[PDB]
């Protein structure tokens, strides 16, 4: 059921970002989530994913790491800029 | 019963720093501290020494100096040092 090595990724940001975000590379994550098409939706995901994680790590450090990862506060702060800028677009893409 | 003058200290940086924490000397103690083989537990020497001493003191400049002695502050930020390396060779070296 696996898809064709051959074929190029039809969201390769998203799929670069699910692997950084999967192993706690959050600077990685942050470039993809910076270089994708819909980043407010990625940065939820991103903030369930490093909740998720931060309940199975087993190194304090990593745990901690996981339960700073502020992508919440990513988006946030660019759904502030979208609400600013239109504050009609801005539901639209909420829903 | 005392040992022979003419042999070199086994723990020289030990002595050194009991020497100079036991007169309030705490630039050379940290010194020492960060020159010895095993400076957690020489950090709670310190801090038990300078905690000692801050009752026996007779002017006030002094005494304040003993007790912002800060050697359990050492102790702990390498403990956490130790602590994010390893977390495991951690509680050996705390037993």
């Amino acid at each position: 059921n696996l898809p064709d090595m051959d074929r190029r990724c039809e969201h390769p940001w998203r799929d670069l970002f699910l692997w950084a975000i999967l192993q706690n590379r959050q600077e990685m994550a942050n470039y993809f989530w910076a270089m994708g098409p819909e980043a407010v939706a990625a940065a939820l995901v991103g903030c369930k994913i490093m909740k998720e994680m931060a309940h199975l790590a087993t190194e304090a450090e990593s745990a901690r790491s996981m339960k700073n990862a502020k992508y919440e506060q990513f988006a946030m702060d660019l759904f502030s800029e979208c609400y600013s800028n239109s504050e009609d677009r801005a539901y639209s893409l909420l829903v």
